[PDB]
């Protein structure tokens, strides 16, 4: 029993962790077979991060501008490629811990672990939801852009995600694995403005659903609701709006629990109009939604990965 | 910038997990270099849970009734000892994988992250604190039992925990790597009652530090207070005393952010006496107790590990 923010075990990703230094700057990079995938601000200075032609920039480096160290190893750069806004450093070594991988690029709401690292060496791990305006609400310093965020599918990792940049509000922007940002933003350092953040329902609904496998009813209400009323008042609390897909995810936690999905709806609706007055679920005085309804059935049936 | 709940890296530790199979019964072990350790009542049917002799049971088991496999190689069980609560299964071939580690009893109130593993496979990890009654609120299905507790002094594991019992509370009880339990629990599905769970006050005063650091500010009262006066209250709400030990280890934290250790109890103290009002502290509605100070030390400063 019991309800964790669970990570996604790191150690395949762990292997792929390396340093790029490209003049005073370094960061972290992700050493898939040949190719070191990194951040391209790598390349500029504190100075040019204010105004930044990468191409320009670029143009000014070569290959042995680019230090890429794996642990007290030296990778020798054979190869520079830019990708949007990744560079790809064609290294002489395919990683021998190369993991079984895909690239995605994910929707908002889904989550992801990230692997929080500084001169490519790891600190720490955490699973964090992309938010409905493309951000992350994570934990980086200075010198952990690179960091990569990732789901395993039993013996594949899926990397779905590079940080780039910490907005000035505090909040982290970055690219899938083929340098395209998640949202409007762009690695310069201006002023950057993220969407209004809503939260993601269909998260809320499937951690309700882990709340009530778990013994947490109290919530558990005496009201039903419709798609369209329920949607009414998800709209007020800046909620995102519940679709059929939504109803269809949540089938399999409907059936374990006996609790039709516009029943917890009307549960929900309940809980925004009047709060939790004192009450905590799942040992939370907040609604959780960075628990998909995947996460909820992987972590209450415990499935494993290589 | 920005406040997550971090896990060690787990990769070092994901190398060491191995199923065990004795009978019916499968749970997880840890392979450090040719020992096996896992719970004892691997040993056990459902029926002998309830009124296990340890001692007898295990004399009606040989080498030969122990199945350890990790992946799909298979390891033979050259020998079988039993600690005081943890089998230590000698094997042929000593763990390749086996990093530098240390075997460490935490204190109550101490954090660890927690390897998760079912059929000896890792299936997620979380961070968590040994709570001051000695269980842990954790996560683990039925085969969960043998996932293990560390952390990691940069290059060397530290392992403190090894899980083996789901009080019938939800909570869960286990021991160090010694097979000393944590608290008064034993390995027997009896009713056993664990003591009154106080929160860490040292682990929030160090979690408001970070809240500082990240700009949550509004919890600086104009008050000041006496660590005496300061203890007569957070005994009221169930937190633990503080001591002159917890204000000399949140020296650092007072000298980064220039608030006297008794000013942020200050706080604290009104924190207590008249709740966050609808007010969050790093999108927490709720005072956070699983940071140490040397987590928030370690997370405002990104150290790395091997």
């Amino acid at each position: 029993s019991g309800f964790r923010k669970m990570a996604f075990p790191s150690g395949k990703v762990e292997g792929c962790m390396v340093q790029v230094t490209c003049g005073t700057t370094t960061l972290n990079g992700l050493w898939l077979d040949d190719v070191v995938y990194c951040p391209r601000h790598v390349i500029c200075t504190s100075e040019d991060m204010l105004n930044p032609n990468y191409e320009d920039l670029l143009i000014r480096k070569s290959n042995h501008n680019f230090l890429v160290q794996a642990g007290n190893v030296q990778l020798r750069v054979i190869g520079h490629s830019m990708q949007n806004c990744v560079l790809k450093l064609k290294v002489d070594t395919a990683n021998p811990k190369t993991p079984k991988y895909k690239f995605v690029r994910i929707q908002p709401g889904q989550t992801f672990s990230v692997l929080a690292c500084y001169n490519g060496s790891p600190s720490g791990v955490y699973q964090c939801a992309m938010r409905p305006n493309f951000t992350i609400k994570g934990s980086f310093l200075n010198g952990s852009c690179g960091s990569v965020g990732f789901n395993i599918d039993y013996d594949c990792v899926s990397f779905c995600y590079m940080h780039h940049m910490e907005l000035p509000t505090g909040v982290h922007a970055g690219t899938d694995l083929e340098g395209n940002f998640y949202g409007p933003f762009v690695d310069r350092q201006t002023a950057q403005a993220a969407g209004t953040d809503t939260t993601i329902t269909v998260n809320v609904l499937a951690w309700l659903y882990a709340a009530v496998i778990n013994g947490d009813r109290w919530f558990l209400n005496r009201f039903t609701t419709t798609l369209n009323d329920f949607n009414l008042v998800a709209m007020k609390y800046n909620y995102e709006p519940l679709t059929q897909d939504h109803v269809d995810i949540l089938g399999p936690l409907s059936a374990q629990t006996g609790i039709a999905v516009l029943d917890m709806c009307a549960s929900l609706k309940e809980l925004l109009q009047n709060g939790m007055n004192g009450r905590t679920i799942l040992g939370s005085a907040l609604l959780e939604d960075e628990f998909t309804p995947f996460d909820v059935v992987r972590q209450c049936s415990g499935v494993t990965f290589q």
